């Protein structure tokens, strides 16, 4: 009966259903996106209505439209045509991947292209990218794919190993026609393989590894019920899941006592951006919105027992749309199970003679996506504590290049001939909060130091000051680790027995931001990236941090343009913005396949309860 | 047979008796510090020499002594008279913290300043702490400890929830008198108990939480030979064992192939401090040196399995010395298993067909310690890809003072009336680098960002420079989380196959550094404590960032003094000191027991081996 509950097959091919019935899913049309809609803000109204939205493109050329629909009532709500070459193309479908490598190949210019490199074109795989918006005014309003080479000698080889620099193609995926081919010159495609699984690169494989066992004899301690509603350890959730964002947090609470205290009402990674730091017109224009022009959440991996997920592991299979509006289920997409954490508290009193020891443990809900090269594991984690943290874990095989005779101030060389471009790997965390209901404001702390003198005659004190953040145009605000700055929501209108706002402070890692050049085009498209932490006030369309349309758009829009409306944010409900991610200079050990490196965030209870609220938690 | 295995309680004996046959060790002596001495450079003289270094105070008033003695040839290699009140006092005795309380329990100026609280001398507890170094010449080349107040209402009350505020005595240890007793007033003794095992505070124990079993059919993966010799997935180390710095890490190597290759040679937390940043002169002097002191080791806790240490554990139990040259063994103080860490590497490759997963682990050393209200736990992980990482664990209690009517900028109110001064946990972790051998340097690498134009028309470039530190004078670095920073420690005669000098990357977490005003006492004790990262030439006698005797001592010595000796540390045999730390402001959390809070660093390999370490790993 839950609004919140996943979307079943059956609402999918409802959904279907209900646009053929009103002639908006013809045969020329494709689900190029389609997502449930939260419930509205104030559900005093009994009886939901299950909506969804739906961007649909059109394989003829004709405009593609936004539709919501209610399959409760069996209704369109809205259908909007839509002008893509304004506000941005609808994200990238799957089936419009394999006619880039599929249209080079009978191309005169590209094979003109390889032959001058001795390349069978049979065994040039081609990786279709986001074009961006850059100066080619020819491609404004079309849906262009950039391709990059690379060799595969045999079916099981890893192409990422043979690179082939020099060379670009720009594709209408739509008119299905090479617009360009871009040969800057040839370089040597690096010779080595890069395929870890072969007896001749890993060597004997270790036999040293003695198992580790982890099990559950009474099961876990979490409850599942209406399909995706959690009960853990005092927390409450429902977890959610759309193609776009992947998995995503709803109505997170912690029950205090006899209340349920809400705390985040909704948390996602609304957008990841891949930017390269490398100035060759080969790679300068490669950018990926993986969450907004390929839909991470569509890709996510089967997660296998045993190897992804280790332990009592309870699997969730979301559904989602094809491009017929056919569901597709994603058997374990979804990864659910409790870890024990060390120690929680512990305490030896010389003076009471009590010795106390407490172990932690952790809520953990993950899944896993594969772009191109790229693997990227998204894990939410909620402890015992009441602190929730989330973890992005990069991994998968680096996107290559030739390496420069004469080294590169923008590459790094992983085998001979072989470089790796600088890049950056940068998430937008969408926390819409409720820390004790609606009613927020978010104020940054920073340590205080104190000079020596009247009222500190040791200087030895130091302290904190902490400002509010009242409107919008000045709650945009950037890293500080050498004052510790954090930001805490509040509420100012709930108070704790000591008569202060309860609240949650934010950790960041406070890892750079956005390194490209301020007037650059990826600065613009990704402006979020800029700034550690952006503060909106709630509003139904602000969903994303760089808007609904990243594919193909001039930019600003996103944070940007809602940052601009100055509303009200003391005391108001709001929406805390994070940018967090790595900036990655490839090393060797990174090659042939990478080793998994981390980044993330965590918010801690900040005098939210009225004291340590594990105190009830067993001797084990 | 190893020249790094643990100190023997035969050792311990035998330094005894050397002692006491040379005269050094008569009734009056007490051992404040006794540790075994490491291998000295240059082992090509076979047959090692195994010498103890041993502080030996005089209960009589005599002045202490340093003796390093040789059990191997059951000698006193040397034997130095020491003058405290210049080069500072010796570690705190544990049975001089017995006779503050005691001495103070029949002190009129105590008895009245109790009984002006109403309070029952019986009832109240003293906690003896260090005096540190302030205006009170009459404690020059005097053993002094301050002590503050707690009440414990019964045998098993947490004190630390009764602070006697405006109330502070000093005692002198030898001479065994108070020396001074100040009341600046009464304060309000907080009411509330801190029973944190009481059932009224507690509450009805959870009965939700299902066991997680962790378990090793096999055993562990690891190997323990010559009592301390570790080999665990490719890695070597010894682990020893200090009164003073607790667990060491001894001989940190990695085989990579057929070679045994060096990257540590010695790892230590050689200090840890604790600030308060309260201006009150009931607790501005204080600060804890509980490495230099105190002496962490001595405190370490027997851990329990299945409750501080969980799964398949393999224990050790150092010895250490007790006041009178006896050897008392620690059972259990240490813990080293393996534990699982996720996934390693994962690809699923749609052009090869080929899903590969890996999973990580690490390999666990820990020991606990408990330093009268606070518990800390020092953890050091070793993991497959070759990464090294410490962590530091605080919990325990934090220290109290009564909350000023009217609030305070250097105090947070727990419960009503309690305050918890504000404060910082300091470490400085000593590295004693051998990447691949002695011969190393240090690079500080900062992200460097591209301005758009020519040769980056694009704007998206982005690089990273390299500064060499080549002299100890220019080897004392801030953190720059805005660009970045970390560090490099290399070997400039060992190459990769890419022509390369091999190398470690130290990625620190850029907490905030010693607050204090740059001339306190504070800041000049712990000089160390003031920038993120040193780097000095190897010396024998430079081992702790704040010197040999930290308690009651001027300042400047350590770090600040070393490198003033302005050696080239550009390809030689350096040690990099590490400082970090936790800035706490208590919040209400934390009351009455507070949760583990963390803080640590890490090393990575970069471009140390040929390509990925790991790629051996079995499927599992
Ligand atoms: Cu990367
Ligand atoms: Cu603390």
């Amino acid at each position: 009966a839950s609004p919140f509950r996943l979307a079943s097959a059956g609402e999918i091919s409802e959904v279907q259903g209900i646009l053929r019935t009103a002639g908006l899913l013809g045969p020329e049309k494709r689900i190029a996106y389609l997502g449930v809609l939260d419930p509205a803000r104030g559900a005093g109204s009994e009886a939901e209505d299950r909506r969804f939205r739906v961007f649909i493109h059109d394989v003829s050329g004709a405009r593609p439209q936004e539709v919501t629909v209610s399959v409760t009532n069996g209704t369109v709500i809205s259908a909007v045509e839509l002008d893509t070459a304004a506000t941005g193309e609808l994200p990238v479908l799957e089936e419009e991947f394999e006619v880039v490598e599929q249209l080079l190949a009978t191309d005169e210019r590209w094979l003109k292209a390889l032959a001058a490199r001795n390349l069978d074109v049979s065994k040039v795989r081609v990786a279709p990218l986001s074009a961006g918006v850059f100066e080619y005014a020819e491609e404004r309003g079309r849906r262009i794919l950039r391709g990059l080479a690379f060799v595969q000698d045999f079916p099981e080889d890893s192409a990422w190993a043979h690179p082939v620099d020099g060379l670009v193609a720009y594709v209408d995926v739509v008119s299905k026609e090479v617009t360009r081919v871009i040969d800057t010159g040839v370089f040597p495609v690096p010779a080595e393989h890069g395929n870890y699984t072969d007896p001749e690169l890993t060597g004997p494989l270790r036999t040293t590894q003695k198992p580790i066992s982890i099990t559950q004899p009474e099961g876990p301690s979490f409850t599942v019920t209406g399909g995706n509603h959690i009960e853990w350890e005092k927390w409450s959730l429902d977890v959610g899941f759309d193609v776009r964002e992947g998995v995503v947090l709803h109505n997170i609470a912690f029950r205090d006592g006899d209340r349920l205290r809400p705390i985040i009402n909704r948390a996602s990674i609304a957008e990841m951006v891949v930017p390269y730091g490398d100035p060759s017109p080969i790679r300068s224009w490669q950018n990926y919105f993986d969450t907004g022009e390929y839909l991470v959440g569509q890709y996510a991996n089967s997660l296998e027992l045993g190897c992804d997920c280790l332990g009592d592991i309870t699997y969730l299979s979301p559904v989602i749309s094809d491009a017929f509006g056919n569901p597709r289920e994603i058997r374990n997409g979804i990864c659910m199970h409790e870890e024990d954490w060390g120690i929680l508290a512990k305490h030896s009193d010389l003076w009471s003679g009590i010795n106390y020891t407490r172990r932690n443990r952790r809520m953990v809900i993950s899944f896993f996506t594969t772009i191109g090269n790229y693997d990227y594991g998204f894990y939410w984690y909620l402890y015992l504590d009441g602190t929730i943290e989330f973890e992005a874990k990069a991994t998968g095989v680096v996107f290559t290049s030739a390496f420069p005779e004469g080294g590169s101030d923008n590459i790094s060389q992983l085998a001979p001939g072989l470089g790796a471009p600088f890049h950056q790997h940068i998430f937008s965390a969408r926390l819409d909060m409720a820390i004790d209901g609606f009613t927020n404001r978010v104020e940054e702390e920073d340590v205080v130091r104190q000079t020596m003198g009247p009222g500190n005659e040791r200087g030895n004190a130091f302290s904190r000051k902490r400002t509010v953040l009242t409107r919008e145009s000045e709650a945009v605000r950037e890293a500080d680790a050498r004052t510790g700055r954090t930001w805490i929501i509040s509420n100012p209108e709930s108070k704790n027995r000591l008569n202060e706002p309860v609240g949650y402070k934010l950790h960041a890692h406070n890892q750079p931001t956005l390194l490209a050049d301020p007037g650059s085009s990826i600065a613009r498209r990704a402006a979020f990236a800029t700034k550690d932490l952006w503060v909106t006030r709630y509003a139904d369309d602000e969903r994303y941090p760089t808007g609904d349309f990243v594919n193909q758009h001039s930019g600003g829009a996103g944070l940007p343009s809602y940052i601009a409306q100055d509303r009200d944010i003391d005391g108001q409900d709001i929406v805390v913005w994070h940018t967090f991610g790595l900036t990655h200079f490839p090393r060797v050990e990174d090659w042939p396949i990478m080793p998994v490196d981390t980044v993330g965030f965590k918010l801690r209870p900040e005098g939210f309860f009225d004291r340590s609220p594990v105190l009830d938690v067993p001797a084990n």
